[PDB]
């Protein structure tokens, strides 16, 4: 002779259609587990192996669920997939003021004009570091 309550809240999360990693509406497939996450980081994020970024080529949309490979607009709602689409990082991000490195061979986050790419170094580096930085390693006296 009583009565009770339904209890057991829930709650609901974000992920595709652009996550706080990248902005795009395809997901990509994992050769690694066969899986698909919005990008690379969330793949490790939700897993205990790391996929690469390389390695995968095709892509799945999230407008039209429509099965495709490595491209930056979907071929049936043409859905921008990213504004930026990297052919060998295989990477798509909306317009973030990202530019991909060649001597590096990965994308990398602008503006380039208060940006640069070393080469004795070999790496990327901001304008604010345009000297500073050393490149070379000379020196006998250590400490
Ligand atoms: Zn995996
Ligand atoms: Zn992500
Ligand atoms: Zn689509
Ligand atoms: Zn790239
Ligand atoms: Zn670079
Ligand atoms: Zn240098």
């Amino acid at each position: 002779g009583s009565s009770g309550s339904s209890g057991g809240v829930r709650n609901l999360a974000q992920g595709p259609r652009g996550c706080e990693h990248y902005d795009r509406a395809c997901l990509l497939k994992a050769p690694c587990c066969d899986k698909l996450y919005t990008c690379r980081l969330c793949h490790d994020t939700n897993e205990d192996h790391q996929l690469d970024r390389f390695k995968v080529k095709e892509v799945q949309c999230i407008n039209c669920e429509k099965l495709q490979h490595a491209q930056q607009t979907c071929e049936d709602c043409s859905t921008l997939f990213g504004e930026y689409y990297c052919s060998i990082c295989h990477l798509f991000d909306k317009d973030k003021r990202q530019y991909h490195c060649e001597s590096c061979g990965i994308c990398r986050i602008g503006p380039k004009e208060d940006f640069f790419h070393c080469l004795k170094c070999n790496l990327c580096l901001t304008t604010n570091l345009r000297g500073k930085h050393k490149c070379i390693e000379s020196g006998p006296s250590s400490g």
